[PDB]
This record gives structure tokens, sequence and C-alpha cells, in this order.
């Protein structure tokens, strides 16, 4: 089997992109940010506090007569940026743009904090890191892509995201057309859960390329890219007027100026990324300041290739039994 979805970004900043899944019958469609970064898949729900639930659409298991309650279950996450969620646990049939999943745990919220509220697009999260990562107690429970895996023509799924536009998540297979040139493969770690990869260096903009190993995670649930000090601060010393704003919380550039692009290594390739993918726009509506896209890993106690890298490629996750990770020009 094979799925294919629509990827779209939830404003035009490309904060975050949401993908259409379809839980229990008759179908429930929930909007979820397909997250290569954890492991849970966790929607708003009938049972979610009702003055934490601002706009979202719900999953409502009762009205599902393919939902069981996976009795006992409980769940609770924090994520990297401070947010968090918690509630129990049903299994349902999950299909993500023509797969389907049946006995897929869909952990209701019953908690949620403020951050989520306060996003009135995003109705959940589906989880694509490796099932270690999954909060189900007593019993971990699978990702969506784990479930899947052995039905699907190849055991793979690809990313193709968008800049300031719609993108494709495949499953099953590697669309030939969504990239130029060949994809090359890279090794994985498994070992914290993550898609967990060692890129070979950076240049800035139309600079020497810096070999350097760089161990960090292609994580399609975070926003910027996250790396060293060092390779930060040599990237915005090449920007006019930039600096790093501890009040803002990172570095900042005045509009005005003109991004250079940033390249990362995936073995002996080069994957560039256009300056203009970095820019974030005004820190505050009507402010000249911008709030720039790579930012310092220092203190996240990882390197984390976000939505900024990875949109700039089309990328393989590849769970073949030892999973490796592809990456292509586009």
């Amino acid at each position: 089997s094979t799925g294919s979805a629509t990827t779209t970004p939830i404003d035009s900043l490309d904060d975050a992109y949401i993908t259409p899944v379809q839980i229990g019958t008759p179908a429930q469609t929930l909007n979820l940010d397909f997250d290569t970064g954890s492991s849970d898949l966790w929607v708003f729900s009938s049972e979610t506090t009702a003055s934490e639930v601002d706009g979202q659409t719900i999953y409502t298991p009762s009205k599902s007569t393919t939902a069981k309650l996976l009795s006992g279950a409980t769940w609770s996450i924090s994520y990297g940026d401070g947010s968090s969620s918690s509630g129990d646990v049903y299994t349902d049939t999950v299909s993500v743009g023509g797969l389907t999943v049946t006995g897929q745990a869909v952990e209701s919220a019953k908690k949620v904090s403020s951050s989520f509220t306060e996003d009135s697009t995003i109705d959940g999260l589906l989880g694509l890191a490796f099932s270690t990562l999954n909060t189900v107690s007593p019993t971990q429970q699978k990702t969506f892509f784990d479930n899947a895996k052995a039905s699907l023509d190849s055991p793979v799924f690809t990313a193709d995201l968008g800049y300031h536009a719609p993108g494709t998540y495949n499953f099953g297979f590697i669309d030939t057309t969504a990239y130029t040139g060949s994809i090359t493969y890279t090794a994985v770690s498994t070992k914290q859960g993550f898609w967990e990869w060692t890129s070979t260096g950076y240049a800035v903009g139309s600079g020497t390329f810096k070999s350097t190993s760089i161990d960090g995670i292609a994580d399609t649930g975070t926003t910027l890219l996250y790396l060293p000090a060092t390779v930060v601060s040599a990237y915005w010393a090449q920007v006019s007027g930039a600096k790093s704003s501890s009040s803002v919380g990172g570095y900042v550039f005045p509009c005005s100026a003109t991004l250079p692009s940033f390249t990362f290594g995936v073995g002996s390739a080069r994957i560039v990324i256009p300056g203009d993918y970095i820019d974030f726009g005004p820190i505050s509506t009507g402010s000249s300041s911008c709030f720039g896209g790579i930012q310092s890993s220092a203190g996240i106690g990882i390197n984390i290739f976000g939505d900024v890298a990875l949109k700039a490629a089309f990328v393989v996750f590849n769970g073949a039994t030892t999973p490796t990770l592809g990456f292509a020009s586009k």
C-alpha cells in the first residue's frame, strides 16, 4: 500500500504545517502537525477541558463505531518548546492520504498547555519519530508509520515541505518526479529515538564550505534551524545589522538586509537553503526588526534540522531494518 497527503503551512511564515487525517468511523477529519521529532499521535477531543479548546476540531470517540478504550492507558508529553499535553487513549482506524491503519493508538487530550489552545489551526500531532519515544503507559504504543510499515510497498515515508506553499507527505514510495539530481543517503542513530544524523559541514552564502561534523535531528515539528553557536555566529556575521537579542530570544536583523543562503552537507552532497527561507518577519507587528530562521542550539542539548532546513530538500525517512535518511535538492 501507499498513502499521499498534502501538508499546508498554518500561516504566512511557515510556522508549522498541517495535514488532514481521518480518524474513526465515520471519518472525523482533523488537521495534525506531522512531527518527526516525537512519537505520539494525540488529538484535541471531546474529553479536552473546555476552557482549553479555542477553535480546534475535536475527535469524539463516542461517535466512532470503531473506537475502543485502551483500558488503563494514559499519556503525558512535554515538548522542547515548553508546551505539553496529556490524557487517555483509544484505538481507532486512522487514514492518511489513502493509507489506513486499524487499531492505531489515538491519544485523547484531557489537558493541553496554553500554546496549543492558542493555535486554532493545529488539532493535534502525529508523531513520526521512533516508537521508543512514545509516552503511553503502561504499554508503549506504536507510531502510525510503525503500524503501517509492513503493509507499505517500501518501508519509507518522505517529507516534501513547501516554502510559503503546500507540500506533500508520502508513505510507502519515493516520487522520483519530486526532486532533482540524486538522493544522498546518510546514516541514522536511533539511540535517542530521533532521526539523528551527522551533517558534513556548512557554507554561508557564496563562502567556502567548512568540513565539520554536525550531529542533529531531522525534525518536521520544529520551525527553525538550530545549530551550534559557532556556526550561527558565522552566518549572522554576514548580515548587516544582525544581532543576538537576549530580550527577543535570538538573532534578529533589519528587514532591509539581504540574507545569504545557508548550505549544509549531506555526505559529499549539498543542500542550499535560500536566504528568504531564513526570514521569519517582524518580531512584533510594525517592527523593523526581523526574527532569524537560524538560531543557536546552545542549551537545547541537540542540533535540530527543522522546517527551515527540511523545506529546502526532498527528505526520505527510510525505515528499513537499519534506518537511514535521504536528502535531495528540488
